[PDB]
DNA sequence: CGTCTTATGACAGCCGCG
DNA sequence: GCGGCTGTCATAA
C-alpha cells in the first residue's frame, strides 16, 4: 500500500517521476513542482525556519524551478546567502515521501543485458555505430526471462537459427553447456534483417523499460552503441525512445588524463555492474574482464572457441549466441553472491536519492543530513566554494625491522564515527577554540585540561556538550547497522570452522545438508549432527556458510566506507559542510587516541610482568596495537603449554580478563580528560599470531610500516581449523604482482612463519629450478596504463617513460599495419614482461591487454625471448631480500666452514 | 557519479660523480 | 655502479 519512487527526473520547469503506486503499479507523473528556498531575515520575523547556527529564515516560494535556480545568482550578486536544497530532485523526494520508504523488489524493474558485434575493422567504438548490432540478450527481472534477439543474416554472413536443445547439452555432446537452470526462462527470438531485430527491440523496451538498466560495461559500450545504431538508421528521436520521457543526454566524462563520453537516459538508473564492483568489492584485480571476474567470484569459466572473435559468428553461430546469453547470467550469479543490486537499493530509498548516486557518498550524505534538518525544520548553509587545502592524517608507528614470535593485535571499532560521536563533532555543535600544547604533552598527561564545560579535541577546537549533534546522530544510525552485519559475518566464520573440522574426519552416508540460518553460532545439538555427516552435505553447508560470510562482509563494509566517507567528505572543499576545523579535529584525536593507549598498554604490561621499561607495542597504524607477547608466554614458560592451541586460548583469556578492562580504563581516563560527551573508544582483539608449539618458526615479521606477515591461530573469534597467515602490505597482496609469484613468496612466509629457515631454502631451490616452466600469463606483472600518449614520441618511448608504458609502446610497433590485434585501452590494465638483448621487438620489455593471451602473430617470439632471469629477480628475488632481510634470516645457504666436509647419507 | 580522506611503501627513469 | 630526486602505481588505514 504504500509507495515508492523508481526514478526522478528534472527536465526544464517539470519533475518527470517514475514510481510504484498503493497497488503496486508502475505509473508516471508530471509534476510541476513549486520548490522552496531560504534567506536571512530580522529577529522582528518570528518564523518557525532556522538555519544551523539559530539565524532565523523566511521561506520563498518560487512559481517555477527555473526561477528558483535564477534567484539563487541574484542572490550570490549582491552578496547575500541562498539558503536551502538547490537539487529540486532531492527537495521533492524529501516532500513527497516524509516518511521511512520501505520497498518491494520484485517491483522494481531489473534488467542486464549485453550486444554483439561483428567488428573485421577492430573495436566497434559505440559513438560511430559502424556496424550491424548481430545478437542481444535481454534480462528481465520482473518476468525472470532471458530474451535473446537474434540477427540472422548481416553483410558478414547467413546464418541459420540458434538451437535451444543444443545449447543444453554438454561440451563433449557437441553442445554449449548453457546452464540448466536458465534453459526453461529462454525466450527465443531470430530476425531476417538487422531494422526488423532493432524496431521489436524497441517495442520490447517500451513495454518492459528499465528501472535499473545493468550488465558488465553496459554504460561504456552497451547503451552508446544500441543508441547511436538506432540514431544512425531511424533518427533521433527514435533512438529517443530508449528514454521514458523521450530525453536523452550525451554526457563527457573528463579525468585527469582524458575523457570519454557516455548516454544519459532520463527515467533509467543505470548501475554499471563493473562500477558496482570497483566500488564494493574492495579488491582491486589484475583485469576486469567479464571472463576473469566471472572465475574469481564463482570459479567457472567459459568454454573456449577456436579463432578470433570476428571470425566466430561465421563458424559457429551456435556458440556465439550461447556465450552472450552466459555473460548475461554470468553477472546475475555475480549478484546473487555479493549483492551489490539490493545494496545500492537499501541505501538510496534510506538516503532519498537517485538510485545512481550510492556512487557519490557527498550526494548522499548531503541528502540524509538535509532530511534530517528538514524534520526539525531546520535550513542548510548554501554550497560555498574554497580552495583546496592539504590537512593531516593518522598517525602510523615506524616498527623495528625484526622477526617477532609471539603478537597479539587490539583496534578500534568504527575509529572516525566513534570520535565524531564522542566529542560531539558537526558543523553547528562548534563552540569556540583553545591555546594548543604540543601533541606529545597529551598523550602523557601533562598538559592543562582543555576545558571543563566544552567537549575538546588536540587540534585546539571546542564542542557542546548537552547539545545533540547532526552528524553524530546520523552516523550512529549507521554504525548499529554495521555491528550487526558483522556480527553475522563473524559467526558464519566460526560455523565454517567447525565445518571444516569435521571435513577432517567424515562419515559417508547418503543424507541432505542441514537447513540451518548461518547467520548465527551453531546450538549443541547441530554440533553433533554435523559430526556424523558426510562429506557430499558438508561441502554443500560450507559453501553455503561461505556465502552467508561474503554477504555479511559485503553488507558491512559498505556501511564502513560509507560513514568513513562523511568523515571524508568533511575535507572535501564541494561538500555543503566543508570544514578542516572539524575534520583535523577527528584525525588529530584519532593520533593521541593510538599513543595514548600505546603508553597505557605499555605501562600496564611493565607492572604485571614485574619489568620497567619495556616496550611491548611494537607497530601501530591508525587505531591498532601490535603487542609482542613474548613476555607473557615466556614467565609462564612455553613448557607448560602441551599444545599450540593450549597458548591460545591463554592469550585470548590474558586479552579479554586483563588487558582490555586496563584498556577500557585507559579510555576512559582520555575521556575524561578531554571532556567528552561520552565514552566510545572501544577496542576490539584481533589476532593471536605465533608459530606452531615445538617448531622453528618465526610466527611473524615487519619489513617497515604498513609491510608485515603474521601467523594466525584467532582473529576476532574465530579460531581456525588450520592456521591462517596474515599478511598486509607485502607483495603478496598487491595485484601487480605476478599470480605465480603471488603463490610462490606466499609459500616463503608460511614456510618462515611455522616452520623456519631450513625449510624456506629449501622452498626457494626448487621454486628456482621450477621458474622456467610456469604458464607465461601467470609469471607476468600488471600494470595501469595511464599517459601512454603523453610518452608516445613518434612510436617510441619518450623522457621519463614509464617501464609498463614502455611495454605497450614496443606492442604497438609489433602489431602496426596488420588489420587489428587487440588493442591497449587508456586507463585499464596489461601484462608485462621483459625481454633479452637483441630481440625482434624494439625495446626491452614488451605489455599487452590484461586478462587475455597475446596475439598468436606475435606470441610464439614473445616466449622465445622473454628474459626470465631479469623477471626472476624483479619479482620473487628482490623481494623475498626484504622479507628474509627484515626477519634476519636467508633465504640462500650461506658459505660455512663447515663446506669442506663430505656430507652424503 | 564522474564532488569521501591521508599515510606510506616499492620501483624505475634520470642525473650526477675525476 | 649507488644514491638522491621525481613520477607512477600500489596498498593500509
Ligand atoms: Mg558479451
Ligand atoms: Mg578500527
Ligand atoms: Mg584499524
Amino acid at each position: 500500500m504504500k509507495e515508492f519512487y523508481l526514478t526522478v527526473e528534472q527536465i526544464g520547469d517539470s519533475i518527470f517521476e517514475r514510481y510504484i503506486d498503493s497497488n503496486g503499479r508502475e505509473r508516471t507523473r508530471e509534476v510541476e513542482y513549486k520548490p522552496s528556498l531560504f534567506a536571512h531575515c530580522p529577529e522582528s520575523q518570528a518564523t518557525k525556519y532556522f538555519d544551523i547556527y539559530g539565524k532565523p529564515c523566511t521561506r520563498k516560494l518560487f512559481a517555477n524551478m527555473r526561477d528558483a535556480s535564477q534567484w539563487i545568482k541574484r542572490m550570490e550578486d549582491i552578496g547575500l546567502e541562498a539558503l536551502g536544497m538547490d537539487d529540486f530532485k532531492l527537495a521533492y523526494l524529501s516532500d513527497t515521501y516524509n516518511y521511512e520508504i520501505k520497498y518491494d523488489h520484485t517491483k522494481i524493474r531489473v534488467a542486464n543485458f549485453d550486444i554483439e558485434v561483428t567488428s573485421p575493422d577492430g573495436f566497434p567504438e559505440p559513438s560511430q555505430a559502424k556496424h550491424p548490432i548481430d545478437a542481444i540478450t535481454h534480462y528481465d527481472s520482473i518476468d525472470d526471462r532471458f530474451y535473446v534477439f537474434d540477427l540472422l543474416n548481416s553483410p558478414y554472413g547467413n546464418v541459420e537459427e540458434w538451437s535451444i536443445e543444443i545449447a543444453a547439452k554438454l561440451q563433449e555432446q557437441g553442445g554449449d553447456e548453457v546452464p540448466s537452470e536458465i534453459i526453461d526462462k529462454i525466450i527465443y527470438m531470430p530476425f531476417d534483417n538487422e531494422k526488423e531485430l532493432l524496431m521489436e527491440y524497441l517495442n520490447f523496451w517500451q513495454q518492459k523499460t528499465p528501472v535499473i538498466l545493468t550488465g558488465w560495461n553496459v554504460e561504456s559500450f552497451a547503451i552508446p552503441y544500441v543508441y547511436n545504431r538506432i540514431k544512425n538508421i531511424f533518427g533521433e528521436s527514435t533512438a529517443k525512445r530508449l528514454s521514458p520521457h523521450r530525453k536523452t543526454r550525451v554526457k563527457v566524462i573528463e579525468n585527469m588524463y582524458g575523457s570519454r563520453e557516455i548516454i544519459t537516459l532520463f527515467g533509467i538508473s543505470v548501475l554499471d555492474y563493473i562500477d558496482l564492483y570497483k566500488k564494493f568489492s574492495f579488491t582491486n584485480q589484475p583485469s576486469y574482464s567479464l571472463d576473469y571476474i566471472s572465475e574469481f567470484e564463482l570459479n567457472v569459466g567459459k568454454l573456449k572457441y577456436d579463432g578470433p572473435i570476428s571470425k566466430l559468428r561465421e563458424s559457429n553461430h551456435q556458440r556465439y549466441i550461447s556465450y552472450n546469453i552466459i555473460d548475461v547470467y554470468r553477472v546475475l550469479q555475480i549478484d546473487a553472491k555479493r549483492q551489490f543490486i539490493n545494496l545500492s537499493l537499501d541505501m538510496g530509498y534510506y538516503a532519498k536519492i537517485q538510485i545512481q548516486s550510492v556512487f557519490s557518498p557527498i550526494k548522499t550524505w548531503d541528502a540524509i543530513i538535509f532530511n534530517s534538518l528538514k524534520e526539525q525544520n531546520k535550513v542548510i548553509p548554501q554550497g560555498r566554494s574554497h580552495p583546496v587545502q592539504p590537512y593531516p592524517g593518522a598517525f602510523v608507528k615506524e616498527p623495528i625491522p625484526n622477526r617477532y614470535k609471539y603478537v597479539m593485535s587490539f583496534d578500534l571499532t568504527s575509529l572516525y564515527p566513534s570520535i565524531i560521536r564522542q566529542v560531539n563533532i558537526s558543523p553547528e555543535t562548534i563552540a569556540g577554540t583553545f591555546k594548543v600544547a604540543p601533541l606529545h604533552d597529551y598523550i602523557n598527561a601533562v598538559a592543562e585540561r582543555p576545558s571543563d564545560v566544552y567537549s575538546c579535541s588536540p587540534n585546539g577546537m571546542m564542542y557542546y556538550k548537552d547539545r545533540d549533534g547532526v552528524v553524530p546522530t546520523e552516523i550512529t544510525k549507521w554504525v548499529s547497522q554495521r555491528k550487526e552485519h558483522k556480527g553475522y559475518m563473524l559467526a558464519a566464520q566460526r560455523n565454517g570452522e567447525i565445518i571444516k573440522e569435521a571435513l577432517h574426519n567424515p562419515n559417508l552416508s547418503v543424507d541432505e545438508p542441514l537447513d540451518v540460518d548461518y547467520r548465527f553460532d551453531f546450538s549443541d545439538e547441530i554440533k553433533e549432527k554435523i559430526k556424523k555427516l558426510s562429506a557430499k552435505s558438508l561441502n554443500e553447508m560450507l559453501f553455503r556458510a561461505q556465502r552467508t560470510e561474503v554477504a555479511g562482509m559485503t553488507a558491512q563494509m559498505a556501511l564502513k566506507v560509507t560513514c568513513n566517507s562523511l568523515y571524508g567528505a568533511l575535507g572535501n572543499v564541494w561538500f555543503r559542510y566543508y570544514d578542516l576545523r572539524n575534520a583535523t579535529a577527528i584525525t588529530t584525536f584519532g593520533q593521541m587516541a593510538l599513543q595514548w593507549i600505546e603508553r597505557k598498554v605499555n605501562e600496564y604490561l611493565n607492572e604485571v610482568c614485574g619489568t620497567e621499561g619495556e616496550a611491548f607495542v611494537l607497530y601501530g597504524d591508525t587505531d591498532s596495537i601490535y603487542v609482542s607477547a613474548d613476555k607473557i608466554i615466556d614467565k609462564v614458560g612455553e613448557s607448560k603449554f602441551r599444545d599450540t592451541n593450549h597458548w591460545v586460548d591463554f592469550l585470548d583469556k590474558f586479552a579479554r580478563e586483563r588487558m582490555e578492562p586496563a584498556i577500557d580504563r585507559g579510555f576512559r581516563e582520555m575521556c575524561e580528560y578531554m571532556n567528552n560527551k561520552q565514552h566510545l573508544m572501544f577496542m576490539d582483539r584481533e589476532a593471536i599470531a605465533g608459530p606452531p608449539l615445538g617448531s622453528k618458526g618465526i610466527g611473524g615479521f615487519w619489513t617497515g610500516k604498513k609491510r608485515y606477515a603474521l601467523n594466525v591461530w584467532d582473529m576476532e573469534g574465530t579460531r581456525y581449523a588450520e592456521p591462517k597467515l596474515k599478511i598486509m602490505g607485502l607483495e603478496t597482496q598487491k595485484s601487480s604482482t605476478p599470480k605465480a609469484v603471488q603463490k610462490a613468496l606466499k609459500e616463503c612466509i608460511r614456510r618462515m612463519l611455522q616452520e623456519g629457515e631450513e625449510s624456506l631454502q629449501e622452498y626457494f631451490k626448487e621454486f628456482e629450478k621450477e621458474f622456467r616452466q610456469l604458464n607465461y600469463i601467470s609469471i607476468a606483472s600488471v600494470s595501469s596504463a595511464n599517459n601512454i600518449a603523453k610518452y608516445d614520441v613518434g612510436g617510441f618511448p619518450g623522457p621519463k617513460c614509464p617501464f609498463h608504458i614502455r611495454g605497450i609502446l614496443t606492442y604497438n610497433r609489433a602489431i602496426k599495419g596488420n588489420i587489428d590485434a587487440p588493442q591497449v585501452v587508456e586507463g585499464e590494465k596489461v601484462y608485462v614482461l621483459p625481454l633479452r638483448e637483441g630481440n625482434p621487438f624494439g625495446d626491452k620489455c614488451i605489455a599487452w591487454p590484461s586478462g587475455t593471451e597475446i596475439t598468436d602473430l606475435i606470441k610464439d617470439d614473445v616466449l622465445h625471448w622473454m628474459d626470465y632471469t631479469v623477471l626472476l629477480e624483479k619479482t620473487f628475488i628482490k623481494p623475498l631480500e626484504g622479507f628474509t632481510s627484515a626477519a634476519k634470516l636467508d633465504y640462500e645457504k650461506k658459505a660455512s666452514l663447515f663446506d669442506m666436509f663430505d656430507f652424503s647419507a
